[PDB]
């Protein structure tokens, strides 16, 4: 049906949304002040297991995520990748570890998470240290396009179905400001977007870290938003 939003996900709950064959997004919320915010991750089937991209933004939500996955898909999450060091990506890693998931991210993300006092995935993805680096991981590619929203942000591509999870380096269409730039590299963000555009020219779906999925237009949209400043 319609992509889940803060206006229709019951409080405390996590939703899944089917994106294509063997690929779902997960959507969770975290109210701060008067505004309820949502956050997206990904789930990708591989053989008879699941690969998780990002936590559901905190321990409580991540427990609910695992329960929703069991209810709706019924296959075990065996590995996860966090796409940068913020709480919407690693908050809940200890829940994943308790559930027997092998948790991964880049070495830089582990370092930044440790410095921030955030939860830290247990394992490093090697050969992701330089912009342009890419590695295969089961049914996905993991690409480090360079600094943008954060110094460490990764994107994840599902080649079989042309789905790009852009994460927080990519803004949703309705967003016209960059939001939280405390860890951002605004100078490098446009070049980082260009690397993503050049690497994944056939992507059919682009999923931002927050908000509605779109297509490749979200990439240039993000650059446009960055240019404001
Ligand atoms: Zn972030
Ligand atoms: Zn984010």
């Amino acid at each position: 049906g319609e992509y889940p939003t803060v206006d229709d996900i019951p409080v405390g709950e996590v939703r899944l949304y089917k994106i294509g064959d063997g690929v779902w997004s997960h959507i969770a919320t975290q109210k701060l002040g008067d505004t309820v915010y949502s956050s997206n991750g990904l789930i990708v089937r591989d053989a008879d297991e699941l690969l998780l991209i990002d936590t559901a933004w905190g321990a409580k939500n991540t427990v609910a995520l695992l329960a929703e996955i069991e209810k709706q898909i019924g296959l075990p999450v065996t590995r996860s990748i966090s796409t940068h060091f913020h709480d919407d990506r690693v908050g809940g890693v200890d829940v994943l570890r308790a559930a027997g998931v092998a948790t991964y991210t880049s070495p830089l993300t582990r370092q930044l998470a440790e410095a921030a006092g955030n939860e830290v995935p247990a394992h490093s993805l090697k050969a992701l240290s330089s912009s342009g680096d890419v590695v295969r991981f089961g049914p996905v590619e993991v690409f480090y396009p360079g600094a943008a929203h954060s110094g460490d942000n990764l994107v994840v591509y599902v080649p079989a179905v042309r789905v790009l999870f852009g994460g927080c380096a990519v803004h949703e269409a309705s967003r016209e400001s960059a939001g939280n730039v405390a860890d951002a590299n605004l100078a490098e963000w446009p070049a980082t977007i260009k690397r993503i555009q050049q690497r994944y020219p056939e992507a059919e779906v682009v999923i931002p870290g927050h908000g509605l999925p779109g297509g490749l237009e979200l990439l240039q949209h993000t650059t446009n938003v960055v240019k404001t400043k």
